[PDB]
């Protein structure tokens, strides 16, 4: 079997001429060469069947991704494992092969405004078709924001995902109410996280940073400005509503006073993402409408899923071991012989 960095990278023949990426916490991404179809690859090793969360996260992201066909949204392309589930103690994700990410981007480049719309636009087209199929994303961020060589933007990672019904290391993306542990969370919570990367885009800084949710939400008081009842009232957890109605009074700091320079159509847009009412929150199919995108809007160019899931998975409390049969089914199409 070809190796990695010492590590077994078992998917020859077909897939060759490995180059190390990069990893994550439970697995090993490489480059290849697909010689079967003649064409660059993405290979993912993921060895998640030790931890229960692991598993829940590859099952989602297999079930999620091989259910989705849209040009913004990451696909996989082949799937490689053992012939038998006791033999399976990896799994290769085939993808296409990507040049890097949002992340990584502006560590190097400040975009102009064109090329912030240009990613933004994608970015939103993707979400709709995510948002159609009755699913959150929950971990939009730039590092999840794949540009592949003809800057093509990819949403990837759906780990986090769940079906739309009322342990991350970077939580600088998501909305105040979950950091405020509100009962139920909505498609909102994508649209906070696009207004967070929005404002990234305009400045190469993170506009919400802090060492904890505490922190976080008081950077996001100082900008916004104390909500009124209104707002509040949004917030199931009654301990988190006195605890607002509590603090020193905040005025809203104008957007422009942040960001001199943007377009203020992207100003604008971006007020309506970063709401902190999630029920007057901007929603994705309204965001592409905003004047800010009309040279982008294209409403019969951007589909939508054709059956949503309206199936909650329920797998928070699966054994690690029924993860691993599910994940054995449901990669049981890549196998000679299904
Ligand atoms: N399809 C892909 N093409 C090219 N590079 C890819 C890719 N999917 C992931 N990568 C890269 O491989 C590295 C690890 O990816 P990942 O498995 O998702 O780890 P993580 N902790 O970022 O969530 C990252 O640098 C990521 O950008
Ligand atoms: C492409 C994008 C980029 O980095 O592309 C790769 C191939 C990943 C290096 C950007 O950084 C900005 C947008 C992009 C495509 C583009 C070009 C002209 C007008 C609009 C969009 C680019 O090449 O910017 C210079």
């Amino acid at each position: 079997p070809e190796m990695v960095r010492g590590q077994v990278f078992d998917v020859g023949p077909r897939y060759t001429n490995l180059s190390y990426i990069g990893e994550g916490a439970y697995g090993m991404v490489c480059s290849a060469y697909d010689n079967v179809n003649k064409v660059r690859v993405a290979i993912k090793k993921i060895s998640p069947f030790e931890h229960q969360t692991y598993c829940q996260r590859t099952l989602r992201e297999i079930k999620i991704l091989l259910r989705f066909r849209h040009e913004n949204i990451i696909g996989i392309n082949d799937i490689i494992r053992a012939p038998t589930i006791e033999q399976m103690k990896d799994v290769y994700i085939v993808q296409d092969l990507m040049e890097t990410d949002l992340y990584k981007l502006l560590k190097t480049q400040h975009l102009s405004n064109d090329h912030i719309c240009y990613f933004l636009y994608q970015i939103l087209r993707g979400l709709k078709y995510i948002h159609s199929a009755n699913v959150l994303h929950r971990d939009l961020k730039p590092s999840n924001l794949l540009l592949n060589t003809t800057c093509d933007l990819k949403i990837c990672d759906f780990g986090l995902a769940r079906v739309a019904d009322p342990y991350v290391a970077t939580r600088w993306y998501r909305a105040p109410e979950i950091m405020l542990n509100s009962k139920g969370y909505t498609k909102s919570i994508d649209i906070w996280s696009v207004g967070c990367i929005l404002a990234e885009m305009l400045s190469n800084r993170p506009i919400f940073p802090g060492k904890h949710y505490l922190d976080q939400l008081n950077h996001i008081l100082g900008i916004l400005g104390s909500p009124s009842q209104e707002d509040l009232n949004c917030i199931i957890n009654l301990k988190a509503r006195n605890y607002l109605l509590s603090l020193p009074h905040k005025n809203k700091v104008p957007w422009n006073r942040l960001f001199p320079n943007a377009d203020s159509k992207a100003l604008d847009l971006l007020d309506k993402m970063l709401t902190f009412n999630p029920h007057k929150r901007i929603e994705v199919e309204q965001a592409l409408a905003h004047p800010y995108l009309e040279q982008y809007y294209d409403p019969s160019d951007e589909p939508i899923a054709e059956a949503p899931f309206k199936f909650d998975m329920e797998l928070d409390d699966l054994p690690k071991e029924k993860l691993k049969e599910l994940i054995f089914e449901e990669t049981a199409r890549f196998q000679p012989g299904y």
